[PDB]
């Protein structure tokens, strides 16, 4: 069943059903005219002439948009709003402790970004240098990111929940010259030891590139200090000039890297450039959230993830919006926190994740108790499939049956929304991402690469480029080709499956590759296997996901110990804590299945479908030793 577009949205919407159809058609039939005009959402220092210049061809994957144009992202997100909107709040910051908040005007944000841009330059950071940012959800994380972009440095934001080992790996791969961090993060009443984690990471002997660590005194806790290397945020910024002239960057200058888990190996740095990325971020934000001047917008995603890059910071600031940055979690101190934040700051647009929605739904009316929620006009969901029932609960309880829900499918590699409703254009189906965005040509293919027509299911590919597309993997364009453009030739393979219904609506069913989705976190099964195998007692490991009401998927690890070793309950917690140390809490296995019965072909291939099935609780429906299946079932029952 479809939800109709409500009258209030019809009355204000930037894109109606007719306009979506018209614009979508032009975007496909004439990308140069379409994106040529749409690119004017940004200010350009030297105008572009070329618009679309892309290829997905074998051996010739090359993605360029607006390539002869120049611009500055920070001028688009800050400077150009100053004359008329300097006094407008750019960032509302809400502390974990509600007694703590700030409204940061465009003018104040610009001033600090200029100070910090000069701070970076004075420290010897140059255009093209990579800067690691390992920060909690505080406004200074935004300042750091915007200052890096302003001077053309390439920020690489590392999610604050990653372990020292995970932080070291990212620093090593990117050759980061500087780490920006805080003494501690504050989340749900608890402290995260960020600087200490940096300290431990930098002790890795393979870290050779870091010259300084800039530290924000957030809590003022006791921390170790390395004289010469470590520098206090306040001491530097107070000394810095508030005057900084932005310089022209080429459209195709690198903007940021984000380490992203894949089907094979360890996370790789997904690279975005400047022009097409920002155009796409601004355009998707504006149209999908139907943003009007004055709308208070709140995306709940951490700055450490792509959603935080595109839809907490860059898209909203480019459009001159007020964006809310929340330090804490949607359910602390109480499940009603998210809606208390909504009421306190009169949020009109809320964009959150199914894991959060499921967590609040489990508490029922405790999630809305004593809250009003009337300021909301638009709801959004991102990061994982949303089951219809959760969708309906979100729509009914948070939106009060008054707000369109925009379920936005996309990925780190795509820069911005790819398949999504537009609230005044597209009638909603609970659990469906609905239609492709302007410039996006999706298709479904079988495992052999044959396009599947009509209402059908298959491997979800995108058959042409779009401005927000990631341009390479950091220092490895050949792997970029292999990973995304070799399975289905001349096509971008998302690694997701999807069904398309009779209306042409897409229903994304999840990864078809060996990538998990655990509480909205994208994780490779292979990286968890490597982390497990690095443990001195463990010989072999096979990791699969299982359905989980709360997390969406849980991590189920089949583990073979070195010959001579025997399991114990102490070993269970030891191995869990080991993975917590190797990667972080986000990757901790929910189940450890001690076995000597890993199911291998005669060649040595591990049969993963059976392990997936057994772990899910299936008892029904090539192997070197076929009697392993029986043993595995028995052990699963224990
Ligand atoms: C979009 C921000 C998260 O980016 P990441 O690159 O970390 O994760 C991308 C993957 O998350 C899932 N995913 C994301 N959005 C949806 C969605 N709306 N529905 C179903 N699955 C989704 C899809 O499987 C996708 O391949």
């Amino acid at each position: 069943h479809k939800h109709a577009i409500p009258a209030n949205i019809a009355d204000r919407c930037l894109i109606n059903p007719e306009q979506y159809e018209t614009k979508y058609k032009q975007s496909i039939n004439d990308p140069d005219t379409f994106w040529g005009e749409q690119g004017k959402i940004l200010d350009w220092i030297t105008p572009y002439q070329k618009v679309k210049n892309t290829s997905f061809a074998p051996g010739n994957v090359s993605i360029k948009w607006y390539e002869d144009g120049t611009l500055n992202l920070a001028a688009n997100c800050l400077d150009r709003h100053l004359q008329e909107n300097g006094d407008r709040t750019a960032i509302i910051w809400e502390g974990d402790d509600t007694s703590q908040s700030k409204h940061i005007s465009y003018r104040e944000l610009h001033r600090d970004v200029c100070r910090f841009a000069n701070t970076l330059l004075d420290l010897g950071i140059k255009k093209g240098d990579v800067v690691a940012i390992y920060m909690p959800m505080v406004p200074e994380a935004a300042v750091a990111m915007l200052a890096c972009a302003r001077i053309g440095a390439v920020h690489s934001v590392i999610f604050g929940g990653f372990s020292p080992e995970a932080v070291a790996g990212r620093i090593i791969d990117s050759s980061s010259r500087l780490v920006i961090t805080a003494d501690e993060g504050v989340r749900a009443g608890a402290s995260i030891p960020l600087k200490k984690n940096v300290d431990d990471a930098l002790k890795n002997p393979n870290v050779t590139s870091v010259e300084h660590v800039i530290v924000l005194k957030r809590t003022g806790s006791d921390i170790d200090w390395q004289e010469g290397r470590d520098l206090w945020w306040r001491d530097l910024i107070e000394k810095a000039s508030p005057e900084h002239q932005p310089e022209a960057m080429n459209a195709e200058d690198p903007l940021f890297i984000l380490y992203t888990s894949g089907s094979t190996g360890k996370p790789k740095g997904v690279l975005h450039t400047t022009g097409g990325y920002l155009v796409y971020a601004a355009t998707t934000f504006k149209y999908v959230f139907d943003y009007h001047p004055g709308d208070i917008y709140w995306c709940t995603a951490d700055v450490g993830w792509v959603t935080g890059h595109s839809y907490l910071l860059y898209g909203p600031l480019a459009c001159g919006a007020t964006t809310l940055m929340f330090e804490g979690v949607p359910n602390w101190p109480t499940p009603a926190r998210m809606c208390q934040v909504v009421d306190k700051h009169q949020v009109n647009i809320l964009y959150t994740a199914p894991t959060a929605i499921r967590a609040l739904m489990a508490e029922g009316d405790k999630a809305i108790e004593g809250t009003d929620r009337s300021s909301l006009r638009i709801l959004g969901s991102v990061g994982e499939p949303i089951n219809p029932e959760a969708w309906e609960w979100y729509w009914k309880k948070i939106g009060k049956e008054k707000c369109p829900v925009v379920d936005t499918w996309w990925q780190t590699e795509t820069g911005g929304f790819m398949i999504t409703p537009l609230p005044g254009a597209i009638e909603l189906k609970a659990g469906s991402a609905t239609r492709p965005f302007f410039g996006v040509q999706p298709a479904l293919v079988d495992n052999e690469g044959h396009p599947q027509e009509g209402a059908t299911e298959g491997n979800l590919v995108i058959t042409d480029s779009w401005p927000g597309q990631a341009r390479t993997l950091f220092g490895d364009h050949e792997r970029f080709e292999q990973t995304y453009f070799s399975t289905f030739k001349n096509m971008y393979f998302s690694g997701d499956g999807a069904r398309r219904d009779e209306d042409g609506y897409y229903w994304i069913t999840g990864r078809v590759d060996d990538v998990l989705n655990v509480s909205g976190h994208r994780l490779g099964t292979a990286e968890i296997e490597s982390a497990l195998v690095a443990h001195p007692k463990i010989a072999e490991a096979a990791v699969v996901g299982i359905p989980h009401a709360i997390k969406g998927q849980a991590i189920y690890a089949y583990v073979t110990l070195n010959h001579g070793e025997e399991p114990s309950p102490e070993l269970y917690a030891e191995v869990r804590n080991w993975v917590r140390k190797e990667i972080g809490p986000l990757a901790t296995p929910d189940v450890l299945h001690w076995t000597d019965s890993l199911p291998k072909t005669r060649s040595g291939k591990i049969m993963r479908r059976i392990l997936r099935k057994i772990a899910a609780g299936d008892t029904s429906n090539t192997l070197a030793d076929p009697g392993v299946v029986e043993k595995l079932l028995e052990e699963k029952q224990a």
